[PDB]
């Protein structure tokens, strides 16, 4: 795809974010990524499409402490 | 103490419902442990009082699929 979403905080937000989002909404992503770090937790979710990471916006709360950024991307080689 | 409750499930449902309660309910419980198994996830949290326990039932939902037993402990030696 080419709509993203990059989630940010501790290890632990991190890995319940994504458990609730996996068993609650599970039709309003495309994919999730396991959690990773730069050699912060992060993951990174994508989207088929941008209505739906924007009903997924609206329907999944950030919690305290979380971050959030939004991302187009585009395949270069 | 001598209060407790043994909740059960998915290590992940576990691992976030301890998660859950210990950055939202702090106060209703005295202390929880880490996951552990039978050589189904378990963790046991214990409580100052039957009051404590009691508010904490009624303030923490048991989500599906989990399971929550109640228990009186004595020590004996």
């Amino acid at each position: 795809a080419s709509c993203f979403a990059l989630i940010s905080g501790t290890a632990n937000q991190v890995k319940c974010y994504r458990f609730r989002v996996k068993k609650n909404h599970r039709h309003r992503y495309e994919n999730c990524t396991t959690t990773w770090f730069t050699v912060q937790a992060q993951i990174l979710i994508t989207f088929g499409s941008p209505s739906q990471r924007q009903d997924f916006l609206k329907h999944v709360p950030l919690p305290p402490g979380m971050n959030i950024s939004g991302f187009t991307a585009s395949l270069d080689f």
